């Protein structure tokens, strides 16, 4: 699965980031961030949002969220109306603390499918509808190189 066509490429954003993702994420629509985390890194997350309200607080339909104690994991969950679901932890992590990663999250019609430098990581089931989403927000100890979308 290639990612041909990367647009709106924003490069070395500051961090806490919040950004309106440039179009629908419609099937087969690729998000991709690339960068690192630092060495004194313990998490970070990615948040897929539906718009940027801090209170009431918008709704999380995909929170992405790498943790790096001991052997580490990945934390996925959702929020809607202020709370948290259940979330869904992957214990096959390819993350490591100063180790860079490509992200490539693909929507698809009732999932995320998600991979790291260019090999699969996790799926995750839509719970909010995919059309909802407009914002993209990464806050933690990370540093990102770059944040581009593939909407052609």
């Amino acid at each position: 699965l290639s990612l041909n066509n990367l647009q709106n490429i924003i490069y070395n954003p500051v961090i806490p980031f919040v950004g309106t993702i440039p179009d629908q994420l419609d099937p087969g629509t690729l998000i991709v961030i690339r960068g690192h985390v630092p060495s004194d890194a313990d998490r970070f997350q990615v948040d897929l949002q539906n718009g940027s309200s801090v209170k009431p607080r918008a709704d999380v339909a995909f929170h992405f969220n790498p943790r790096f104690k001991r052997a580490g994991c990945i934390v996925c969950n959702t929020l809607i109306n202020e709370k948290w679901g259940r979330e869904e932890i992957t214990y096959d992590t390819p993350f490591k603390r100063e180790k860079s990663f490509e992200i490539v999250i693909m929507v698809l019609k009732d999932k995320f499918q998600v991979a790291v430098n260019g090999k699969h990581t996790l799926l995750y089931g839509h719970r909010i509808g995919p059309e909802k989403i407009d914002t993209l927000g990464i806050y933690g100890k990370v540093n990102i190189h770059s944040i581009g979308f593939s909407f052609s």
